[PDB]
């Protein structure tokens, strides 16, 4: 997250890293046996990480649990990550308390200019890199799919949402992949690609996960 802020500790109860040796993707408990992240960010074996802040020290809330099942949706484009959609099923339940929470799936899809929370573990800098240790947290504005596709021509599907500022300085960027956009409680976007980060006119282009509940529901009753 660029232009962000350290969130307070454990305030992003639904958030999880997916570990492979390390961090390399974000992802959000929907279920306390699911979690749903990007396809982009599929690999064979997979940790989840609830109830962290600092991904680097154990501060006694983390719940580590294998995935016993990694799902894809089964129209992901992997060249233009058009349905950047996967969903991960635990070995184990998560405990759910008040560190480590479900997020709701969307009522309907976000109107332009709601208001949401974009969190991870990702690179911080717009020039270079830097990551961090504890979860950012950005505050940013769904965008109207008008200002999307003019960042973005002939780039953005049905199944793709930008959230942020065109402007600049302020998006989710590397590391960040997989993990939640929530607004009104409700998980709308899933951190999927952008030409770089925090460039002016080119915002943070996120899996439109208002799509996605049917699909979510089926793979969740299948499995
Ligand atoms: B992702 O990339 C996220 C880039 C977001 C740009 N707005 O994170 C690790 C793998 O890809
Ligand atoms: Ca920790």
């Amino acid at each position: 997250i660029v232009g962000g802020y350290t969130c307070a500790a454990n305030s992003i109860p639904y958030q999880v890293s997916l570990n492979s040796g390390s961090h390399f993707c974000g992802g959000s408990l929907i279920n306390s046996q699911w979690v749903v992240s990007a396809a982009h960010c599929y690999k064979s074996r997979i940790q989840v990480r609830l109830g962290e802040h600092n991904i680097d020290v154990l501060e006694g809330n983390e719940q580590f649990i294998n995935a016993a099942k990694i799902i894809t949706h089964p129209n992901f484009n992997g060249n233009t990550l058009d349905n950047d959609i996967m969903l991960i099923k635990l070995s184990s339940p998560a405990t759910l308390n008040s560190r480590v929470a479900t997020v709701s799936l969307p009522r309907s899809c976000a109107a332009a200019g709601t208001e949401c929370l974009i969190s991870g573990w990702g690179n911080t800098k717009s020039s270079g890199s830097s990551y961090p240790s504890l979860l950012q947290c950005l505050k940013a504005p769904v965008l109207s799919d008008s200002s999307c596709k003019s960042s973005y021509p002939g780039q953005i599907t049905g199944n793709m949402i930008c959230v942020g500022f065109l402007e600049g300085g302020k998006d989710s960027c590397q590391g960040d992949s997989g993990g939640p956009v929530v607004c009104n409680g409700q998980l709308q976007g899933i951190v999927s690609w952008g030409y770089g980060c925090a460039q002016k006119n080119k915002p943070g282009v996120y899996t439109k996960v208002c799509n996605y509940v049917n699909w979510i529901q089926q793979t969740i009753a299948a499995n």
